[PDB]
Protein backbone atom coordinates (compact mmCIF):
# COMPACT_ATOMS: atom_id res chain seq x y z
CA UNK A 1 0.00 0.00 0.00
CA UNK A 2 1.39 3.46 -0.65
CA UNK A 3 0.70 6.01 2.06
CA UNK A 4 1.49 9.96 1.11
CA UNK A 5 1.97 12.56 4.46
CA UNK A 6 0.35 15.38 2.71
CA UNK A 7 -2.08 15.37 -0.55
CA UNK A 8 0.83 17.45 -2.41
CA UNK A 9 3.19 14.71 -1.53
CA UNK A 10 0.58 12.49 -2.97
CA UNK A 11 0.46 14.64 -6.38
CA UNK A 12 4.06 14.50 -6.34
CA UNK A 13 4.47 10.69 -6.06
CA UNK A 14 1.63 10.28 -9.04
CA UNK A 15 3.68 12.97 -10.90
CA UNK A 16 6.88 10.81 -10.26
CA UNK A 17 5.32 7.46 -11.56
CA UNK A 18 3.51 8.76 -14.75
CA UNK A 19 6.66 8.27 -16.54
CA UNK A 20 6.84 4.69 -15.27
CA UNK A 21 9.85 5.13 -12.03
CA UNK A 22 9.54 2.21 -9.80
CA UNK A 23 7.05 3.40 -6.94
CA UNK A 24 10.01 2.88 -3.93
CA UNK A 25 12.27 5.39 -6.00
CA UNK A 26 9.06 7.88 -6.41
CA UNK A 27 8.42 6.96 -2.59
CA UNK A 28 11.88 8.27 -1.61
CA UNK A 29 11.92 11.32 -3.96
CA UNK A 30 8.22 12.56 -2.53
CA UNK A 31 8.38 11.42 1.27
CA UNK A 32 5.32 8.58 0.82
CA UNK A 33 5.86 5.12 2.11
CA UNK A 34 5.39 1.84 0.80
CA UNK A 35 4.02 -0.99 3.41
CA UNK A 36 2.81 -4.51 3.42
CA UNK A 37 -0.23 -3.93 5.13
CA UNK A 38 -3.94 -2.27 4.20
CA UNK A 39 -4.17 0.37 6.65
CA UNK A 40 -2.29 3.88 6.06
CA UNK A 41 -0.65 5.62 9.27
CA UNK A 42 -2.06 8.08 10.68
CA UNK A 43 0.62 10.83 9.72
CA UNK A 44 0.55 9.34 6.16
CA UNK A 45 -3.15 9.42 5.67
CA UNK A 46 -2.86 11.05 1.81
Amino acid sequence: TTCCPSIVARSNFNVCRLPGTPEALCATYTGCIIIPGATCPGDYAN
